[PDB]
């Protein structure tokens, strides 16, 4: 079991014997554009370069893609992956725009989705914004939905991805229902202009630690995307002053993390 | 169909040939007498009377639970209605209190229930609080879970009850899904004092009509307990602001709403 952090959200897992690719963006350093009505407009994306080259991530069994915003899937990732790649989307929404990228081995992933060999991947929902910015028609659209991963099996420990979600109930369901040992948050703290928060922060650790103890949070989707407010330093700081030093783990770009299971 | 409103989110409904009674609150006026030793208890619980005697609201098929808030599910509703009695419930918990408090014919509503009929009934997954509430794992527990219901049939138009639910974007999600003709909201507007309000209120009127313009709103979960703070009269008056009143159906305790997909 051997989770690594290779820029903002893009994860390699080994897991069971499979290896996993999960949301994949490889544009070169400041290539394309800031978002457009978000915080720090000024700075181009992505922030960091990859830590380490592409050929090392197209080594994989599949790519995984909890949704289609250019952070987790950019227009590198669909030059450089092969078409022939065995590529897991949310939906068909999701599907359908990959497909007409030029992809075609594309398994749309559901609810559970079990393995013979004992692996079972579920598919959780989340809320990619606040209560307030789904008020708004054409925001919903734009933010849409981005779902995140529970990896399950018996040699391994539970592992949950939460995706690019805020707070919401289906997250607190997810903990509960799934106890995970580990717990992996997009903890950017991205700022929409004018609804805020789009995904997690500092407060959002303190939260799920409180929810669920014994638990092991490691820090995502952060120092990469211009929007992103929240630095590594910052939330690092904020562990010290709740006495959660040991249950946060903040990886580095290419930082591979281990965790034993029995 | 026919859609009655009896008073709170309780009311009765007969689709396709068959009657239901949704989340059944039948004590008298006033008359929750819970007690363990405040000061001040507030005695004003229910505001108001049932507009028909109970024996009208049994001749039913099935009663539907949506979740075991005391106002929609007291301690009259547990004894006045006969064991015996089909209810469906939200989930397995739900089940076992129902249960242990003397019902034996218990059924749990899947997320789809497709039966033989043709009726088809969708469990709807809301929030009954704010996102900051549901970060207190202790409120978390006390507002919990509480369903939404889609009514499907053909010969029939599509009803959505919300239930208890704030604007979150499963309930958008759903009106995108299903695409409700009729669409009826708990507009209670209650509110809590530091994490804000708990369920539906005016602007959650507006909101699902710029989304789903075809649709007509049943307003509903008001004027029955205290902690509701929005009023009949409030509603209309937000309704005739934005040019809506017509397509805003706020009904009187025990008006029957007719709605026919032909005639
Ligand atoms: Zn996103
Ligand atoms: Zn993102
Ligand atoms: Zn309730
Ligand atoms: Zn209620």
């Amino acid at each position: 079991m051997k989770l690594t952090q290779i820029r903002n959200a893009t994860l390699v897992l080994q897991y069971a014997g499979k290896k996993f690719l999960i949301d994949p963006m490889l544009a070169e350093k400041e290539a394309w554009d800031g978002f457009a009505g978000s915080a720090r407009p000024h700075l181009r994306n992505p922030m960091v370069a990859l830590p380490v080259p592409v050929e090392d991530l197209l080594a994989v069994d599949a790519v995984i893609l909890t949704h289609t915003h250019t952070d987790h899937w950019d227009e590198a990732a669909q030059q450089a992956v092969p078409k022939d790649m065995l590529i897991y989307t949310q939906d068909e929404k999701d599907a359908a725009l990959i497909r007409s990228q030029g992809f075609f081995n594309i398994r749309v992933l559901k609810d559970e989705n079990h393995f013979v060999d004992g692996l079972t991947i579920y598919k959780t929902d989340g809320q990619h914004g606040s209560n307030e910015l789904y008020a708004d028609a054409q925001l919903g659209d734009l933010l849409g939905d981005a779902c995140g991963l529970v990896f399950t099996h018996h040699d391994e420990k539970t592992i949950y991805i939460a995706g690019d979600t805020v707070w919401v109930k289906p997250y607190v369901k997810s903990l509960q229902r799934f106890k995970p040992e580990i717990v992996v948050l997009n903890t950017g703290y991205a700022v929409n202009d004018l609804y805020g928060p789009i995904i997690m922060g500092k407060e959002d650790t303190l939260r799920t630690l409180k929810m669920l103890p014994t638990a092991t949070i490691v820090a995502s989707h952060m120092e990469s995307i211009n929007h992103c407010l929240l630095t590594r330093a910052e939330l690092r700081e904020f562990s010290l002053e709740h006495g959660i030093e040991d249950k946060i783990l903040i990886p580095a770009d290419g930082e591979t993390m281990a965790f034993s299971a029995w």
